[PDB]
C-alpha cells in the first residue's frame, strides 16, 4: 500500500519568485491534508526552479562499454576533491521536445555518438526537498569505438570499471549512479536484446 | 578522440573569482563566478553559475535483514508536484547536518523521531550530488540494521518487503533520487548484506 493523497488534497495559494536571472527562485504558499484528517496551516517553500533535463547513459553491449563525458561542475567543488565529474550524457528539454530527441542530439553533440536503439530507464527527482527538477533517464545503444570529442573530454570505459567507479566514490553524480546501478542490475537482459 | 581507460586537473586549476549573494533566506542562492583550465591548455573566460545552497544531508535505508523488509516514510514535497502524479513521496529517513554533527548521528536521530526506529549496525551505500549543475547539494547514504516491528511534518511510516520496494522504483511510483539509490544498492547487495547481519 503506497501514497494517500493527490494533487486535489493540496492547495497552492501562490507562488513568489524571489530571484530571477537565468534560473528562478520561487517560493510555494501551499495547504495540504493531513493523514489524521484535517488541513495543515499555511507552508512555504523555497524552490529552485530550473527546468527538466534528459540523461543518456552510452551502453556499447557489444564491448560491454560505456560511454562518460567530463566536464567541471564547480557546485561540485565544496565536497569534492575536485570539481570536474565523470557524468551522463544530459540536456536540459524546451517546449515541446521530447527526452528521446534530446537524448540523442547531445550524445552526438556531447559525444560523437550516433545512437542506435533506446530504451527507459528510470525518471527521477533529483532533490524534491529544494528543486522541482526532474530527469528522464535512457539508455541508448551505440558503438563505443567511435566515441569522440563548456569544455567536455570524452572517456570509453569498461561497464564493470564504471561501476566499480560508483562504489569506490568516483563516480558520484544522482545521474550517473543511477545510470550504472541500473545497468549493474539489467546489463545481461541487455546484451542479449541488443545483440539478438 | 577519447579516452580509453584501457590505454587530471584540481582545484588549484580553478579560479573562483567570487560567490556573489543573490537571495538569502531559509536557503541561500549565491553566483559562482570563477575561471578553470581547459584540457587543451589555458585558461576559461569568466563563467558564471546560479547555485542553490541548502547544506547537505544525511540519509537512512532502514533494513530489517531477518524480515528483508525496509522502512518508507511518506509525506509532502511541494517541488515534486509540476511533474508528478501527487506530490505526496515514499521516501527514505533523512535530515539536513548541522555543522559538527556526524553523517551518522543525523541519521539515526531521523530514524528516531520520523519512524521511532532504534538503528543498530550500520554501513555506508554512497554519497552523492543531487544535482551539480544547479545545487552543491550532497547525500551521504548509510543502510542502518533495524527491526521492522517497532516502525510506528507530516509522516506516514510504511514497512514493506525489500522486493516489492524494489519494484516500485522499477514501476515509477518510487522516483527520488535517494530512494533509487538507496534501493538499488540493496537490490545489489542484500545477498551478502543478510548473510553479513545474521551471521
Amino acid at each position: 500500500q503506497g501514497i494517500t493523497f493527490s494533487k486535489n488534497d493540496v492547495e497552492i495559494i501562490a507562488r513568489e519568485t524571489l530571484y530571477r536571472g537565468f534560473f528562478s527562485l520561487d517560493l510555494y504558499r501551499f495547504r495540504h491534508r493531513l493523514f489524521n484528517g484535517g488541513m495543515s496551516g499555511e507552508i512555504t517553500r523555497e524552490i529552485f526552479e530550473r527546468g527538466h533535463a534528459a540523461v543518456l547513459l552510452p551502453f556499447d553491449p557489444v564491448r560491454d562499454e560505456v560511454v562518460l563525458v567530463e566536464q567541471i561542475r564547480i557546485a561540485a567543488y565544496d565536497t569534492s576533491e575536485s570539481p570536474w565529474l565523470l557524468e551522463m550524457v544530459a540536456g536540459m528539454i524546451e517546449a515541446g521536445e521530447t527526452v528521446e530527441d534530446v537524448a540523442r542530439r547531445e550524445a552526438l553533440e556531447e559525444a560523437g555518438l550516433e545512437v542506435g536503439r533506446t530504451k527507459p530507464i528510470l525518471s527521477y527527482l533529483a532533490s524534491p526537498g529544494g528543486t522541482s527538477e526532474r530527469l528522464s533517464i535512457l539508455v541508448g545503444e551505440v558503438d563505443a569505438s567511435t566515441a569522440k570529442g563548456e569544455d567536455i573530454r570524452v572517456h570509453v570505459v569498461s561497464r564493470e570499471q564504471a561501476y566499480q567507479w560508483v562504489e569506490e566514490g568516483k563516480i558520484d553524480n544522482a545521474a550517473s549512479v543511477i545510470a550504472l546501478q541500473w545497468l549493474q542490475l539489467h546489463y545481461h537482459n541487455l546484451r542479449n536484446e541488443w545483440t539478438k
